[PDB]
């Protein structure tokens, strides 16, 4: 128990991979669960044709009340599950970006800063900001899709992330303006990337 | 165009399959027009940083419209994805049942009435049977998490469409009474079969 979870999941295991898994085996156990009290209620039903009305509205209440508690456990096991996934995956987009900074860092800060290596590293930091423009529009979108109220109430803070993460780039960029030969010799590397 | 779309998509490709295809392109495709709208909001509150409130403020309203047109066409089109997609999986469950019955059937009408093949019709009809009952469960399931007093609605009717199942399963597996001898040889193959919490392929 404690020891397993505290090993997690396997290294061969991917955080999407183990995420569909862990959704399946839950969907799955719901399933079964829901199965056995809508059994359990159907055999009440047949068992009791007869009782009086009082009696027959008490027994549907019964199982109404067991389904309800079970709906209430699924909803939060979901909403948990949603939510642990949707926490690794920006912790796993930050991460990315501030690995590639560092490097991007690196190579400008060598005796003799080398060309390909500052354009690799800069190719690498621009794909990791890309990444999170991605991810913040696709998360937008999605809440669009199946939820349109909802979306409204978001929509200036996309705008919003979406420019914090450009001024990133600039900020960013910049640092590599701080070698005027360099800046120009990848200019029109750079621009590519970019566009 | 037209011509294609008689066409449809290749019958290789499953129906899920297709919905998930096309639900990504679609997905692809609305990310591509609402990071175009924002890069154009963005550039215009940059060339407004020195005008008059009131049209600054029309700015706003200006792109956060073309955003609710946006929301409101995205929100639409998903609805009819997934109508298209439901009515769909419903038919085809529909069709894949009354295919194994009449297998069922046609193996225990089979002249020389073979244990193997029957027992193999019988799976493949339960197998069916099991994909409805599954399908009611994880849509029920899915409704709940989601939208919980809309699950509460649903209960009755889950409860009696799964009854409406087990009842055609029973009166199905009634089949196997014109043939009493049969049913003896299959008697305990067939209890594992309806004793199973789930049947896959098999071996
Ligand atoms: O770092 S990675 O380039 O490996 O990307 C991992 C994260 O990418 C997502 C989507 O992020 S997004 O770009 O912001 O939209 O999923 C992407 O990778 C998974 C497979 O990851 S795996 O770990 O190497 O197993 C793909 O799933 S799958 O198709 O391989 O089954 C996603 O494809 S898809 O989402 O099904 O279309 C793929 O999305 S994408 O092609 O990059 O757009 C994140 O998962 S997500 O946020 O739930 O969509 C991944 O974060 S995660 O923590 O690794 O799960
Ligand atoms: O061509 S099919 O009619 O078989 O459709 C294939 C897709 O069926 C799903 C989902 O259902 S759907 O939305 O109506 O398409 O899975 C379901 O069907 C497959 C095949 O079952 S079957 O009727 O013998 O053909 C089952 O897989 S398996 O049991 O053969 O291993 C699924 O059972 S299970 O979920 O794996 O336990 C069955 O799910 S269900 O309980 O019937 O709803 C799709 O897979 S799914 O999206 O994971 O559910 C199939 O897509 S696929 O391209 O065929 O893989
Ligand atoms: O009306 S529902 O409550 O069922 O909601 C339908 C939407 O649910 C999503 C996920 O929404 S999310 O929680 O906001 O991310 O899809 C999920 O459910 C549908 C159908 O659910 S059900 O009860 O089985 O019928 C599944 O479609 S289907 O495969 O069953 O045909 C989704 O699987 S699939 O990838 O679409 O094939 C299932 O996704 S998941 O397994 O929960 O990850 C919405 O899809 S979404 O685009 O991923 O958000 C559904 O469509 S919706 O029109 O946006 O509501």
């Amino acid at each position: 128990d404690g020891v397993d979870i505290y090993f997690g999941m396997p290294g061969e295991i991917s955080e999407h991979e183990g995420f569909l898994r862990a959704k399946m085996d839950l969907e799955e156990r719901r399933m079964r669960q829901i199965n056995e009290v809508m059994r359990e209620w159907a055999m009440a039903d047949n068992q009791s044709k007869n009782l009086p009305k009082a009696d027959r509205q008490a027994l549907n209440e019964h199982f109404q009340s067991i389904l309800q508690t079970l709906e209430e456990q699924v909803s939060g096991e979901r909403q948990r599950l949603v939510e642990t996934h949707a926490t690794r995956v920006i912790a796993l987009i930050n991460d990315q970006r501030r690995a590639a900074l560092e490097g991007f860092l690196a190579a400008l800060q060598a005796d003799p800063p080398q060309a390909e290596r500052v354009l690799l590293a800069l190719r690498r930091y621009l794909r990791a900001e890309q990444k999170e423009q991605r991810h913040t529009l696709r998360h937008y979108q999605h809440v669009a899709a199946v939820d349109p109220e909802k979306a409204q109430q978001m929509r200036f803070q996309v705008h919003t992330h979406l420019q914090v993460i450009e001024e990133r780039v600039n900020q960013s960029l910049g640092l590599l303006d701080q070698n005027p030969h360099l800046a120009q010799e990848l200019r029109p590397q750079i621009q590519e990337l970019l566009h």
